[PDB]
């Protein structure tokens, strides 16, 4: 399943990854907690991104 973000996202630290509104994502992790690793389908950029800031897509 795939998510897409909900609002956008500023990265905090190098862990974390920055994120556009709109953006979709592969889950590569997700049961650490909220916070998933995820990897953007636009940028390949990889990152924990809030779980609460996206949603399954349609
Ligand atoms: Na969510």
């Amino acid at each position: 399943t795939l998510f897409v973000a909900l609002y956008d996202y500023e990265a905090r630290t190098e862990d974390d990854l920055s994120f556009h509104k709109g953006e979709k994502f592969q889950i590569l992790n997700s049961s650490e907690g909220d916070w998933w690793e995820a990897r953007s389908l636009t940028t390949g950029e990889t990152g924990y991104i809030p779980s609460n800031y996206v949603a399954p897509v349609d």
